[PDB]
């Protein structure tokens, strides 16, 4: 039968998420393991919360309420098999009494635990991972964390443990020599003794950041170690870390790095220093002889403030860093890069990456790229190039973004050059002399107005992928970027500014010069005229995005121009016709698509009426997203029209009825949203077939259901439907009358 | 009483527009002068519509069904002092029989009339205007316009007569030479003989624009004269026409202008010569020296297709042009400007603007402008420097009717526009030999530079400085600070630093002002500051900051900004919006400046306000709280102030109103909560108020309501917008109902 108010799976997942939920389930499937009510407005948990759900390993209460959870002494006690427990964001201030001995990972993130003890915490012996950060941190009204001496030693299993955001002041005594993983990043420690890491001689991850930090332009409240003084670390602080992959030391204000730090460190993978003063260290580094299994090296943010050097200063020694495959130098600061400058990376035979954004770089020497063994990335967005509930997510990196540099769609192409917003507002004629073979290309946002005529790109003629967004391009000459004939994927998304206006040129034509274009992006710039050819056309392309454009005006009723703008694009699959403010297609205009789509998009515009019709000409038509306009009827005869049509999108529209067999009209149908319309019920008119349907999801929230004894029948239809997949029953709500206003409308006798 | 459906004044008007009328209400006011149905759902008028209202001088009937209008013969031939009647955009086959001999306005602009008999027309023998313009254009399927022989010649009190968008081919013979203004735009006339309009002496207005247009590009079906030729004109078609103000031969594709078209013309004030072929003229014309009283000439889009000049070719005989007051020069397209290029204009003494946009310059002698006799407006924006239907019919087709630049910004003196150039950062010298420029524009040049002090030092006295739309760098706190007599800065759209955590943004030169009155920081992402947390001027009077991240400025782990605005000591006017609020923290609220007079924090997301705080607030008299999520209102709104006058609270998803609301609130006027969720109002909740609004409430019309619906009738200087459309939610025979018709 259909669960209730959670969305139940087997892969066996009760999500119960986000659901207004006021108190714990008492109607949750028995056989259910994993249980997720987070961001719910449960306030109280008791022993008799989870009373049948003895089967349970995996709890979630993160968020509770949402918009603090009073948890009593051994509530969860009676969960034998409960393995995974997630509290966090519940204010919770202590950590609760009388948790279960099968506990393996618990965690305690964003609440106001000042007191960590041996009640809480030492029985818990089966416990691999235990995450405590962020309790007391900035100018948060908390106290300093009190951590009973032995708290950790009992817990002989102990895997990770994140004491981060938390004012420490030193590093716990006694902890347990399983750990692998030590998190305890702007936890106000000044001083690593010998001492502090004796034992751990299978860490693999330590995390001292944040602790003596730089402070200046800090984007959070920042207190420094005294005089804005370094972190102070023992030479021998780090003797038995033989195991050590990842070090993170970003902000601990550092103007010195010990080489003898690593001396019994030869698997260090990523060493991370952003944010310190490491400008010195960087033209000598004898740590660098320490470090020839080094994969990642991050120097990022150590400018030095108010200086501005002619060039950066490399060590020869980074020559020793033979393993390196990423090298970060965001925010040193400098005004020219040339070939010299780089000699010391030029021999690192996996240096794939190197990244240069954020230095107000002016000038580039590109042809010391080439004399690189092989680089696959090369990162100069954001410079100064021209013509030739809570502010933090916990569970991310507080130092910088995660997200790969370039887009993998781009990168897998071949080396990737990214020369994004700079001030590149013109292609010269050598501007890409002495290049390698770049695959890959960003120019995003470059304030680019050119007129593109055929030979700006002739220096690298194998762009496959090509980046020309936020720029403002003079679409003036026809043979554009017909140079790259082996061109995918190209994006002119957000290109209005000469687009808009109708007494300049706009010519769209070279798109027909290109034999292997697929991908093809012209959103956001206002298009509503062109000159001479009115008409696109391809016969490689697969996909257009047209979105956010006025095909409101190119098909106003008293022009035909661009009747057929789109039938010249042979082989399209996949058109996106959203914010258009498209009030109403002309009939031969949607004839003329291309018959070929398998997938058209035409929401968030203006439409009153959709001839329904009109999909006899559209036999491969498989989804159809109309979601966001003013729809007010469906066909009645739809299976008429269409064989093909697996998804059909109607959410937020103005449909308050359905024809009779909709649901069962199908019959290729498998995906049918209706949320969010103006259906008052269901009639069995509709509910009657005499076909199997073979639908596997129906969307109905959103909609004002009378709910009385007159619903019943699809209430029925229900019951004898499981194989329907219905989402979100909880917000599947009755309007009326009185009585069951608000409630599920499975929920009325 | 309360007018329904309409809302009367004297100010005497019946607004009755759009309110998705089914049939002209038999409930107007009969005292009514001026009614406008504009934008309903009429489908039939008859000669019963109108009926009691014997005394209206205008209707308006355009654009009815909305989304064709059946007018029955003499349907308004009872109205006897009916002198201005609007049927524009109503699907109107022919024009209508039987209307009123008293008619002086009649615009049937957009319809589907194809004939213009004496039948319809002739008898209007008072008619000051007729509009018949845009029946017959483009793709329309339409036939071509048949004008009955002499119609006109009834018509002798006739001063506008416009026929544009629609298929003519010759003027029509017979007009009443009581014209003063004739638009013939856009009717395929591709020939003007000497008698068309011989008898017309007393013309002002000739507007024979788009008759054999320009094509090449045009954002319009288009169809040229054959070969693209060019109108004919007659040399002595204009002879006869001596008091003609206004000449409009935009796009008729004029490659040679006849002097002696002017030749008895000589008060033309306004000359329109766009999207034509006249760089050969431009460069030699005679008849730059028949002009003598011309004050504006527009020669725009007259581009050599492919061509790009080196420099504008400017005939010496604008030397002549001597109460010339503007000079339009858009898109002739040239590489560069240099001084000698403009030597003809220099000595005109009234030439106030010059307008160079579109041309694609890539360089400027800017010493040149300052030769000049006395320029006001030097525009330069969009070049390449470096360091139901589309159309208005009511608006001009080739050109925007716009100012140039901002008034407020034109106001404070000569003014200079580079907007929508290159110039991506201002060198030492960008700016000598320019005149004392007090108004300046440099929006949209992707400029990324750190402002420091002495950028602008050439030109020192501006006062409205727009930087919209860049990419500036502020990481020095000198910034501008050479302006000292700054009014208005406006940085809006500068996100592009404000939005990396790492760099620096210094807003400290804030401060550095003495007469700093208007600045606007809006959608510029502002989440972090350097050193310096606060905005500090003892002069501003308006600051506009919405589009930023107040809600992570005033995050509850961090008290760096709780003092942010206060001070701004002289602030009366402050804005917030945009900012993702969901909370305001009491100290960051209590810390606004105690001098505010206007306060928005619409457009948020705010789920409650603590209206205790406004005690603090002696001068608040708007507080804006719009499209935020406020669930409660206040049941104790006197005891926090005496001053405010508006309170708007539209769009949030109050459902109750407290009593003793009404019947307290004591200095305000105004109060907006519509598009809420009241089903009710408790007789409890029922004043120097004069508006309240409750459209969009979800209102139970069952009795009580009635206590209310009394209330309204009780006092009726309490005015309640949109009657209309205070609708009833319940029960289901009240659904679509104004909760006043019970
Ligand atoms: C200092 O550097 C260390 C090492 O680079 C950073 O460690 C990484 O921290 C992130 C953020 O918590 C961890 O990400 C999370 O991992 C889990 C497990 O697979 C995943 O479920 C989450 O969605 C998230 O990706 C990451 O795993 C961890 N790295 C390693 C190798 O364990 C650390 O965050 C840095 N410290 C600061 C304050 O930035
Ligand atoms: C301009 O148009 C193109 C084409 O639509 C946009 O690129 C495409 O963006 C979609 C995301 O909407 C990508 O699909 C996603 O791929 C990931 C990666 O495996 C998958 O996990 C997601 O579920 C989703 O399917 C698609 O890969 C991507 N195509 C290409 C060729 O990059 C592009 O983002 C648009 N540009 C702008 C500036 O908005
Ligand atoms: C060709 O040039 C002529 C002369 O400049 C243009 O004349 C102007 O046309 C506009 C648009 O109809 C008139 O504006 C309207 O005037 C009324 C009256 O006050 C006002 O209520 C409207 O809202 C609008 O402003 C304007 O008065 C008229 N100029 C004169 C002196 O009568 C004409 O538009 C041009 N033709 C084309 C096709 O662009
Ligand atoms: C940045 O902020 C300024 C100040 O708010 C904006 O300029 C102001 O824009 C308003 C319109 O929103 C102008 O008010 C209008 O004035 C006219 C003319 O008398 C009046 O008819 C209108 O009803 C309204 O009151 C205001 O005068 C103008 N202020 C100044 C000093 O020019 C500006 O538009 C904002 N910039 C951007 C890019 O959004
Ligand atoms: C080209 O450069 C632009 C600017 O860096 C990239 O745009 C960013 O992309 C990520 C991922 O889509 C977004 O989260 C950021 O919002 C974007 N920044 C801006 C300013 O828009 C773009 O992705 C890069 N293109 C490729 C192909 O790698
Ligand atoms: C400075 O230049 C910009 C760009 O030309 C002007 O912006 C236009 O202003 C009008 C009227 O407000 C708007 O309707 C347009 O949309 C604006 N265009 C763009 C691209 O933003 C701006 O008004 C000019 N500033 C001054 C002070 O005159
Ligand atoms: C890496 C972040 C550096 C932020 C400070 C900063 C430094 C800048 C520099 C380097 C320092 C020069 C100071 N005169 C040059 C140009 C623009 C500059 N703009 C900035 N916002
Ligand atoms: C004023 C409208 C002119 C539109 C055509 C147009 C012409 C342009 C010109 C002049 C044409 C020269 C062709 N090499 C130069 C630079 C950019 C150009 N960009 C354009 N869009
Ligand atoms: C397009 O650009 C090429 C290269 O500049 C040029 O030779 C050709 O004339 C251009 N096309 C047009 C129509 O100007
Ligand atoms: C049609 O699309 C397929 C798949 O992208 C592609 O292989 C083929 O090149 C396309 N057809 C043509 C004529 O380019
Ligand atoms: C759909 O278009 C066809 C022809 O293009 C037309 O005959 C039919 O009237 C249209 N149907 C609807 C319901 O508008
Ligand atoms: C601001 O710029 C001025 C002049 O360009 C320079 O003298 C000054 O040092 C700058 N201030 C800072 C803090 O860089
Ligand atoms: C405060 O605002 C008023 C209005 O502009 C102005 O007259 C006054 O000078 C300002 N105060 C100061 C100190 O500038």
């Amino acid at each position: 039968s259909r669960s209730y108010p959670c969305d139940e799976k087997k892969q066996v997942i009760a999500e119960c998420s986000n659901r207004r939920l006021q108190e714990v389930p008492q109607t949750v499937g028995k056989y259910v393991t994993e249980l997720d009510l987070s961001d719910n407005f449960i306030t109280h948990i008791t022993n008799e919360s989870f009373q049948g759900l003895q089967n349970l390993t995996k709890i979630n209460l993160n968020h509770n309420p949402n918009v603090g959870l009073n948890i009593t002494d051994g509530a969860f006690l009676n969960l034998k098999n409960l393995r995974e427990l997630l509290l966090e964001d519940n204010q919770l201030p202590q950590i609760p009494s009388g948790l279960p001995e099968s506990l393996t990972e618990l965690s305690l993130i964003q609440n106001n635990i000042y007191n960590i003890t041996k009640e809480g915490i030492s029985r818990l012996i089966n416990l691999k991972n235990l995450y405590l950060a962020w309790n007391c941190y900035f100018n948060k009204v908390c106290e300093k964390t009190n951590i009973e001496d032995g708290v950790f030693e009992t817990l002989t299993n102990l895997e990770l443990l994140s004491l981060s955001f938390n004012s420490l002041s030193h590093v716990p005594p006694k902890l347990p020599s399983s750990l692998r993983k030590l998190f305890l990043s702007n936890t106000q420690i000044k001083y690593i003794s010998e001492e502090d890491f004796k034992g751990l001689i299978n860490l693999t991850l330590l995390d001292l950041s944040g602790n003596c930090p730089r402070c200046f332009n800090a984007p959070f409240p920042c207190v420094p170690c005294d005089g804005g003084a370094s972190i102070n670390i023992d030479r021998f602080a780090f003797q038995n870390l033989t195991q050590l992959r990842y070090l993170n030391l970003s902000s601990t204000s550092l103007r010195k790095i010990n080489a003898a730090w690593f001396k019994n460190m030869p698997h260090l993978k990523v060493l991370d220093l952003e944010f310190n003063y490491l400008v010195g260290e960087i033209a000598s580094g004898a740590f660098l002889t320490m470090l020839p299994r080094l994969e990642i090296l991050d120097l990022s943010f150590n400018y030095i403030k108010g200086s501005y050097p002619q060039h950066i200063n490399i060590s020869r020694n980074f020559s020793k860093l033979l393993s390196l495959r990423a090298l970060h130098l965001r925010g040193y600061v400098f005004q020219e890069l040339r070939e010299d400058d780089f000699q010391p990376l030029m021999q690192l035979p996996n240096l794939s990456t190197i990244n240069l954004g954020i230095n107000f770089i002016k000038q580039i020497d590109f042809k010391l790229f080439q004399n690189f063994s092989n680089l696959e990335i090369i990162y100069l967005s954001e410079n100064r190039i021209s013509p030739l509930d809570f502010e933090f997510d916990p569970h991310s990196n507080f130092y910088h973004f995660t997200r790969p540099l370039i887009k993998p769609q781009c990168a897998a192409y071949g080396k990737a050059l990214d020369l994004s917003l700079n001030s590149i507002f013109f292609i010269g004629p050598n501007q890409f002399e002495n290049l390698p073979d770049i695959a890959c290309l960003n120019l995003s946002a470059n304030s680019n107005a050119q007129v593109l005529s055929g030979t700006e790109f002739s220096a690298i003629p194998h762009v496959k992928y090509l980046d020309l967004t936020n720029n403002r391009l003079d679409f003036d000459n026809a043979s554009a970027l017909t140079e790259l004939s082996d061109l995918e994927v190209l994006d002119l998304s957000y290109n209005s500014h000469y687009f808009r206006i109708a007494g300049v040129t706009h010519h769209l034509e070279f798109i027909q010069n290109f034999t292997n274009l697929k991908v093809l992006n012209l959103s956001h710039n206002n298009i509503y005229t062109l000159t001479d050819k009115y008409n696109l056309e391809s016969k490689s392309l697969v996909e257009l995005v047209f979105s956010g454009n006025r095909l409101d005006i190119l098909w106003n009723d008293d022009d035909n121009r661009y009747i057929s703008i789109f039938k010249g694009l042979k082989n399209l699959t996949r058109l996106d016709l959203s914010l258009n403010r498209l009030k109403h297609i002309p009939n031969e205009a949607f004839l003329n698509l291309p018959a070929s789509l398998t997938e058209l998009h035409i929401n968030d515009n203006m439409l009153k009426f959709f001839n329904w019709t009109l999909l006899q000409q559209f036999p491969r038509l498989e989804l159809l997203d109309l979601r966001g306009n003013k729809l007010l009827f469906l066909t009645d005869s739809l299976s008429d029209f269409t064989s093909s049509l697996r998804t059909l999108l109607l959410s937020h529209n103005r449909i308050s009825h359905l024809p009779s067999g909709f649901l069962s009209e199908v019959s290729s149908l498998k995906h049918l949203d209706l949320s969010s319309n103006l259906l008052k019920t269901i009639n069995k008119s509709a509910l009657e077939t005499k076909t199997t349907t073979k639908l596997s999801m129906l969307e109905l929230h959103g909609n004002p259901f009378e709910c009385t004894c007159d619903i019943g029948d699809f209430r029925r239809w229900m019951d004898e439907h499981l194989n329907v997949k219905i989402p979100r029953l909880v917000d599947v709500i009755c309007a009326s009358p009185g009585d069951q206003r608000g409630k599920s409308i499975v929920s009325l006798e």
